[PDB]
């Protein structure tokens, strides 16, 4: 862009590469995402056209949208770090619970907002969650629909072939991220769809018509799936207190309909003593 200069390469996203650009006119630092082009669908550009209005304190703000020379550029506000990085940086001691509680609360607020507007993220993960020195965390890289995208945060209904999945898939993803912050280890680190699915089955037990009505009708559901029993949560996410564990199990419900909503989660007693701490960030 004439008014932008790639100051750095933040990294390749899901929809294209992300560089740290400096706006030559306003002298501001932004996150420039180069979107992948053989014409660029007019229906897609209209979808992104809405996004600029979807403004929430917990959503990385989309500053502008440049569609020049059939090339699509998305300029976002620039945050200083992602949650994945922050966690690796806290691996020795682990993020303090008050911070974990604050980030979860904020993300639930953001999700509650998107969801009330019929918008799903679809691919929530640590790397898509941006944070700042102020202590805020935001949703980024929404699913606006050659590495190795992880399936670790993928909901079971998606892995089983459900096309019209709901906003519940985001709650599942956030539930996996929540558990990860607390234990400092991914909940379900699958390396293949089938592996991902079975690691989930081995922890929450293989779902059936009892815990998940209609499950045996899923497209990729095989009657030949191994039959695992459910594991105790006290063993799965220690040392999360009962309140935390209670909320987590509700976010990890098999039946998308039984899965707790973002707004409902906000009212959970776990956030009764929620505060907004400031992180010890290293930039
Ligand atoms: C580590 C890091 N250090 C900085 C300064 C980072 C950064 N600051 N502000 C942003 C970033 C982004 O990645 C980013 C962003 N990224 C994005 O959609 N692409 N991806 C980044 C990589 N992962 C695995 C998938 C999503 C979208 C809007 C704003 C920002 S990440």
């Amino acid at each position: 862009m004439e008014n932008f200069q790639k100051v750095e390469k933040i990294g390749e996203g899901t929809y294209g590469v992300v560089y740290k650009a400096r706006n030559k006119l306003t002298g501001e630092v932004v996150a420039l995402k180069k979107i992948r082009t053989e014409g660029v669908p007019s229906t897609a550009i209209r979808e992104i056209s809405l996004l600029k209005e979807l403004n929430h304190p917990n959503i990385v703000k989309l500053l502008d949208v440049i569609h020049t020379e059939n090339k699509l550029y998305l300029v976002f506000e620039f945050l200083h770090q992602d949650l994945k990085k922050f966690m690796d940086a806290s691996a020795l001691t682990g993020i303090p619970l008050p911070l974990i509680k604050s980030y979860l609360f904020q993300l639930l607020q953001g999700l509650a907002f998107c969801h009330s507007h019929r918008v799903l993220h679809r691919d929530l993960k640590p790397q898509n969650l941006l944070i700042n020195t102020e202590g805020a965390i935001k949703l980024a890289d929404f699913g606006l629909a050659h590495e190795v995208v992880t399936l670790w945060y993928r909901a079971p209904e998606i892995l089983l072939g459900c096309k019209y999945y709901s906003t519940a898939v985001d709650i599942w993803s956030l539930g996996c991220i929540f558990a990860e912050m607390v234990t400092r280890r991914a909940l379900f680190p699958g390396d293949s769809e089938i592996d991902q699915l079975f690691r989930i089955f081995r922890t929450l037990g293989t779902p059936d018509e009892v815990v998940w009505p209609g499950v045996t009708s899923m497209p990729d559901y095989k009657p030949s799936f191994p039959k695992w029993a459910r594991q105790d949560f006290s063993k799965v996410v220690p040392p999360l207190d009962e309140d935390g564990r209670s909320l987590l199990s509700q976010m990890l419900h098999y039946d998308p309909n039984k899965r707790i909503s973002a707004k409902a989660a906000l009212a959970h007693p776990f956030f009764q003593d929620v505060t907004k701490p400031v992180p010890h960030l290293r930039l």
